[PDB]
């Protein structure tokens, strides 16, 4: 009942998530929750925040194995987003601009904790930029299931 508002694929580290609204524990703790009230795929930069892992194993934390040229997805199911990873970084939590609208961009910028150690004040970093905007069928899909 956390219902889910799309889905984020990064086939480079087999990362196959839901998104959902908000940055809520649960949310965090299943998937990727958006950092922002009011962002919309392929627009602006597009936040997403989850935990480095959970009691079961792992959920974000496949972020650090992420490489500058890697593509990521994400889907609403209407339209597929893709994008290219043009950086990754281990910042402090006090770098809340890395989640900014930037000008004359379309960004997706990923969220994690550098480690799952009690009191970690530093987070894991990947952005990219919009590579492609095609309609969600069954060949734009299929990296979602």
């Amino acid at each position: 009942n956390l219902h889910p508002i799309g889905k984020i694929a990064i086939t480079s580290v087999h990362l196959k998530l839901p998104i959902l609204k908000g940055l809520s524990n649960d949310n965090l703790s299943a998937g990727a929750g958006t950092m922002k009230a009011d962002q919309k795929m392929g627009e602006g930069n597009y936040a997403l925040a989850g935990h480095y892992m959970t009691n079961q194993g792992i959920l974000f934390s496949p972020l650090k194995n992420v490489q500058t040229g890697d593509t990521v997805a994400i889907t609403n199911m209407k339209k597929v987003y893709t994008y290219k990873v043009t950086t990754k970084q281990i910042v402090n939590e006090t770098q809340v601009q890395w989640i900014d609208d930037v000008a004359g961009k379309k960004l997706i910028t990923l969220v994690t904790c550098a480690s799952p150690t009690e009191g970690e004040v530093d987070r894991i970093i990947v952005q990219g930029e919009l590579q492609s905007v095609k309609k969600a069928n069954q060949k734009n899909l299929k990296i979602f299931l």
